[PDB]
């Protein structure tokens, strides 16, 4: 049964037309009318020539016209890619140079933030009445699953990021499977918390959206403040968080600390995207219970969102007790989540070794990086019609049959919740002609470097420097000279 992301969207919008999809504190769309502004766009944007295989830029802010916008590329055919507003314009530039983006779908606030774009641009905040006379009617027959349906760009330690590309069939796969997982139903209300540029965003958007639950975004206000996101988590009535573990570690330290009480609301808090610290897990099973359910998930952009997961509210009080919280177990058959030794093959249980990802979650690979795509993306020795992605992750199964995260082998890391190759801030600074020899350290980032001319306002010149180069998480907050 070949199926596109968009097509399963699309089998919901037919069963709960009338029902509610995505509320934001300015408004609101119905299945009915997410899927017929969507097809306007997508119906415009197929005239602009996006069809299978083009990429197209996706900077807009956390909006009902984001949603239209992802939506309606998918089902132009095209692939999107994000380009988040906050980064800087060199970062934007070279990824619209590097994709090959000549359409763009934005908004008039994010004007001027591609240096020297010639391609094709969509302001759908001020074009609306064009694309309003564009047909409401579902597209046929444009993308198989083979196709991309996004290219979303992580660090790269060579000195420039790089586009994971994402195929139709492993993110409805992935979608399918979690809907399954999470039990996902018509009456949840899922908050949308991360930024595009994360492929987290994919699994609240599209399992919501996917299963006819409603999408409810969230505000850059609600979360600067715990009590405020609690709060307002309760007058929304949200039924399913979705939260980077950071900041999930920070709500519990706050939660205790002021005797806050969960939304009433709230079933299912997932997690994500780093080590969860067992002292906090502690304390959230002492002060909260075994409701709210809590589960962390595991996966690389790599494998398209997360490969296992791990009930961590069905743990028993001594799995709990260890010094690694699991990321257990496998979201579905046709996802292998392997612990191997150096030669691929696969280790007694208990014995650490490196993960390896196979099957049905891999992406295709890394856009336009020919070297790093044969050296991550494995041709399976002991199954040669198959690939293995390599991780960079060390772990071991238990004897229970959990997987436990043992760390990394490089220079990889989580800042603040986001993805960091320490070797792209040092490459970077080693451009900077007052800078010799760099090396970048955790933990929060450290600069460590010998100077070709010292000068005491260094630190602000380098900080202004990564500025209009980095995201601002990959900016360090201590330089050291020697
Ligand atoms: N994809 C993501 C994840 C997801 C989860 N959550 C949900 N699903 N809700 C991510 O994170 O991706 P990236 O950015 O690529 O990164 C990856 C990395 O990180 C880490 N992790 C993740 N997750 C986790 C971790 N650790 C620990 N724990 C957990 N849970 C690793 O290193 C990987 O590779």
């Amino acid at each position: 049964f070949k199926q596109s992301i968009h097509q399963l969207f699309e089998t919901q919008v037919e069963r709960t037309p009338e029902a509610v999809a995505v509320l934001s504190e300015q408004g609101q769309l119905t299945y009915e009318e997410l899927n017929t502004k969507a097809n306007q766009l997508a119906h415009y944007l197929r005239t602009l020539g996006v069809k299978s295989e083009t990429l197209v830029g996706v900077c807009v802010d956390r909006s009902l016209e984001m949603v239209i916008g992802l939506l309606a590329i998918l089902k132009a055919g095209g692939a999107y890619v994000p380009l988040d507003p906050t980064y800087p314009r060199e970062r934007l530039t070279y990824m619209v140079q590097d994709a090959q983006i000549s359409v763009l779908v934005t908004q008039t606030q994010w004007s001027n933030l591609i240096s020297d774009y010639q391609g094709q641009v969509i302001c759908l905040d001020s074009q609306w009445a064009k694309i309003a006379s564009y047909s409401q009617e579902n597209l046929v027959n444009t993308v198989n699953p083979e196709n991309l349906a996004y290219v979303i760009y992580t660090s790269g330690s060579t000195g420039k990021p790089k586009g994971v590309m994402i195929e139709h069939q492993s993110l409805v796969n992935f979608t399918k499977l979690a809907i399954a997982q999470y039990q996902i139903t018509t009456s949840d209300r899922t908050l949308q918390f991360v930024s595009i540029s994360f492929d987290v965003a994919a699994e609240e958007i599209y399992v919501t959206l996917c299963s006819g639950a409603t999408l409810i975004l969230r505000t850059e206000e609600m979360i600067s403040s715990i009590p405020s996101f609690v709060q307002k988590s309760q007058d929304w009535q949200i039924t399913v968080w979705s939260l980077p573990t950071a900041y999930w570690h920070l709500l519990v330290n706050e939660l205790v600390k002021s005797k806050i009480a969960l939304p009433d609301s709230l079933r299912l808090v997932i997690i994500g995207g780093e080590r969860v610290q067992p002292e906090l897990v502690r304390m959230w099973f002492k002060n909260v219970g075994n409701f709210p359910e809590l589960i962390n998930v595991y996966g690389p952009t790599e494998g398209t969102i997360a490969v296992s997961l791990c009930r961590l509210s069905q743990l028993t009080e001594s799995q709990r007790n260890r010094t690694e919280i699991p990321i257990g177990k496998s979201l579905g058959e046709n996802i292998s989540v392997y612990v191997l030794d150096e030669t691929l093959k696969t280790v007694p249980p208990e014995t650490p070794g490196e993960i390896y990802i196979g099957g049905t979650a891999l992406a295709r690979g890394y856009l336009n990086r020919p070297e790093l795509t044969a050296q991550k993306f494995i041709q399976d020795p002991f199954s040669p019609s198959e690939r293995l992605y390599k991780t960079g992750d060390l772990g071991r199964y238990l004897a229970d049959g959990n997987l436990e995260y043992l760390g990394r082998v490089d220079h990889q890391v989580k800042i603040n919740g986001f993805r960091v190759e320490l070797g792209e801030i040092e490459t970077v600074l080693l451009q900077h002609h007052q800078v010799a020899q760099a090396v970048v350290i955790d933990r929060r980032l450290v600069a460590y470097l010998v100077p070709h001319s010292t000068e005491e306002n260094l630190t602000v010149t380098l900080q202004q420097f990564l500025k209009n180069k980095l995201p601002s998480y990959m900016i360090p907050a201590t330089f050291v000279v020697l």
